């Protein structure tokens, strides 16, 4: 029994960063999932050269091995539905543990090499590569997610302001005033990358769901 697409991520007509995955949701969940994937069709690309994930058992995400060109129309077309999205600049976060520093370039660009605090050995910020995946002028963050009880003195639950999801587990980059005198010379935090919050503010005004932020040594 065939199934029809219901919602494709990007929208069309919609510009997102260079890193944006496409999701696709069927009206119904995919028993085949092999076919599922198969009747993904990307204009210029070979989806062999990305990797296919379930989110949910109706949706299908595909994420590409390298970035979207930038500036560019992606044109795709899964299943019956054919749509395209377009990409905006690459903006490029670099966050490096070792130097202590948040690197942003845009379109291979240096703007800004800003004083960053990575996490403290013990509560490591995860290394790789990765995408912004939401946005969020304040959000709670909470130690529990990390394990650590209220009633531990290491324990935490409050708002950051300027919050850039890095991952699903809970790493973000935000506005971090307790950690200012840290930044730019040791990693102090619980993985978060740790920002000024002129820094922090002015990296999301500028970021986009989907550009690409590296972790790395």
């Amino acid at each position: 029994t065939p199934v029809e697409v219901a919602q494709v991520e990007p929208a069309a007509g919609a510009v997102v960063g260079v890193a944006h995955p496409v999701t696709v949701r069927f009206a119904e969940p995919v028993t085949d999932r092999r076919s599922a994937e198969r009747s993904l069709r990307i204009a210029s690309t070979d989806t062999s050269a990305g990797r296919f994930r379930w989110p949910e058992a109706a949706v299908m995400e595909w994420t590409p091995d390298e970035f979207w060109p930038a500036h560019s129309t992606i044109s795709l077309s899964v299943g019956g539905v054919k749509t395209s999205f377009n990409t905006g600049a690459e903006v490029l976060g670099v966050a490096d543990i070792d130097a202590h520093t948040f690197t942003v370039s845009v379109d291979g660009e240096v703007l800004r090499k800003m004083p960053a605090s990575m996490g403290k050995p013990k509560f490591p910020t995860p290394r790789g590569t990765f995408t912004a995946l939401a946005k969020e002028p304040v959000v709670v963050m909470d130690s529990r997610t990390i394990g650590i009880p209220l009633s531990d003195p290491e324990g935490y639950k409050l708002t950051v302001n300027h919050a850039v999801r890095v991952t699903w587990g809970g790493v973000y980059v935000h506005s971090a005033p307790w950690s200012v005198g840290s930044q730019g010379y040791a990693n102090v935090s619980h993985g978060c990358i740790n920002l000024s919050p002129d820094n922090a503010a002015w990296y999301y005004d500028m970021v986009s769901v989907g550009d690409p932020i590296i972790v790395q040594a």
